[PDB]
């Protein structure tokens, strides 16, 4: 994997954002690991994720003109990826987020192609709905973890997103990067056979 | 002034969010000048936006827990002053803020001393909305950072940002004040009209 890749799974492991285990998600299924990134809370944290965010833009080689945050965890995370883009890779992006009352958008003129950041896609019907009504086009969404598994139906969320608004997600990490990391961890063999088989029976 | 205070002027007047001319306020006054922080819509403006905040609270020698930024547009300055104070200033920072409407809180737990930071202020509805939330959990306000302090006077006799001083007994600091402002335009040839317009308008709303 990428640097910046492995970086952030050490990042999610140590704040406890990425946890091994027997969890059930939303849905109810039975799952070996577990992904909530509101344990970033502080600073650090923050400056860290929008280096991380920033750092697969640029490798994406998507173009794109405005960074979107969905209202409301997408706000920060769009704040903190616009700072990192400037300080750590000399790009100047607009920016801009959604009220979700009443305008209802605060930052640059959402015009363009248009790149939404969000933590994950288990906000994001609401702010496209936004980006179609104001003209603007859709360049990409940008999430931290694809897990890679079906949603309700045979395909991911991700592949319903990209279907229903004709646009290409991008992660940080993947589920198969996961995979590739406890590989190395010979402690963590359990987990790596637990996660394999949550593959079989769920991955798309 | 500090040289942050002239950095920040600058840098204000280099993305159009202070801009001297005809204007009329949200209370229908003519003023000499304009002050519009959203005009900060850059990945790069928010950097040294965050920069300059968090120079402004190191510079206070207030001490605080945690940053809270009210929603909405005190969720990126919060975000970006936090990162600034961990990037630049060596100090990892808790930070949390509040959806309007189900109080309902993202980030850390609200709790220690409060540092709030907004844009701009005045006493009403949304600000009370911030300091009920910050008591509602049990934490103390440590102080209220706003960007400029146009130091005039509301519908009373004291400014707005004495009015959430005095009428809640909190203290709020600025990045910059009006009085700055005339400072920095002073003995600038160029900006001797403007100097003219902001003196007499302060001499008629000053506070």
């Amino acid at each position: 994997m990428k640097p910046y890749q492995r970086q952030f799974i050490e990042f999610a492991l140590s704040k406890q954002v990425l946890k091994f285990g027997e969890f059930t998600l939303k849905s109810g299924r039975k799952s070996p690991y577990f992904f909530n990134a509101g344990l970033f809370n502080t600073g650090r944290d923050l400056a860290l994720l929008g280096r991380f965010y920033a750092e697969a833009l640029v490798d994406s080689g998507i173009e794109f003109d405005l960074l979107f945050g969905p209202a409301y965890k997408g706000i920060p995370i769009a704040t903190t990826t616009a700072v990192a883009l400037a300080e750590h890779h000399d790009l100047d992006l607009p920016y801009c987020f959604n009220r979700k009352e009443a305008g209802n958008l605060v930052g640059s003129a959402l015009q363009g192609r248009v790149m939404l950041v969000d933590d994950v896609i288990t906000a994001i019907r609401e702010s496209m709905e936004i980006i179609q009504a104001n003209g603007a086009t859709l360049a990409g969404v940008l999430i931290s973890l694809d897990r890679q598994e079906r949603g309700r139906g045979e395909i991911s969320a991700i592949q319903e997103v990209e279907r229903d608004y004709n646009c290409k997600v991008i992660s940080i990490i993947t589920l198969k990067d996961l995979i590739a990391y406890l590989e190395e961890k010979p402690e963590m063999a359990e987990h790596l056979a637990a996660v394999k088989a949550y593959r079989e029976e769920f991955g798309v």
